[PDB]
């Protein structure tokens, strides 16, 4: 009954379609297939007894009620990236839309070249959550869309 629309972005080598591969079906590639097309597939949770559909958009590279902006945590400038798409979709919608920056790759630490304590705090600068994930390992990826969802429905 609840219906959010989000949306996947970042930088080419981030890990947006397998960040949304291993969700839906616990699958993971070491290929860089890159996406060529948005594509959605719907999610169902149910959360405080309501139930949710969730509508999780894929990009090949106005309506969202979430974005997840994805960045590769041994890439400074995946991260840095990032910060384009916050200024644009605020300027867009707001702070009406939930916010999700998200340091992929974590399986990687020992390479990894964004602080966390920028990216935490870069990312309650403008509103938003952070969140680390592995597609790779499957850490965190059940927790980013629960929590956007939660944070969907509060408003
Ligand atoms: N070690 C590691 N590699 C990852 C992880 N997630 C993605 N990758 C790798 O990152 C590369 C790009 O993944 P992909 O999901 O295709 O990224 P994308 O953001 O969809 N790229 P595009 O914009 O071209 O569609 C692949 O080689 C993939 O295996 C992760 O959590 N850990
Ligand atoms: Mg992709």
């Amino acid at each position: 009954a609840y219906s959010f629309k989000v949306v996947l972005l970042g930088e080419g080598c981030v890990g947006k379609t397998s960040l949304v591969l291993r969700y839906c079906e616990n699958k993971f590639n070491d290929k860089h297939i890159t996406t060529l097309q948005a594509s959605f597939l719907t999610k169902k949770l149910n959360i405080g007894g309501k139930r949710v559909n969730l509508a999780i958009w894929d990009t090949a590279g106005r309506d969202s009620n979430g974005a997840i902006l994805v960045y590769d945590i041994t890439d400074e400038d995946s991260f840095q990236k990032v910060k384009n798409w916050v200024k644009e979709l605020r300027k867009m919608l707001g702070n009406e839309i939930c916010l999700c920056i998200v340091g992929n790759k974590i399986d990687l630490e020992k390479e990894r070249h964004v602080s966390i304590q920028e990216a935490e705090s870069y990312a309650e600068s403008v509103g938003a959550k952070h969140y680390h994930t592995s597609a790779k390992q499957n850490k965190g990826i059940e927790e980013l869309f629960l929590d956007l969802c939660k944070r969907m429905i509060e408003t």
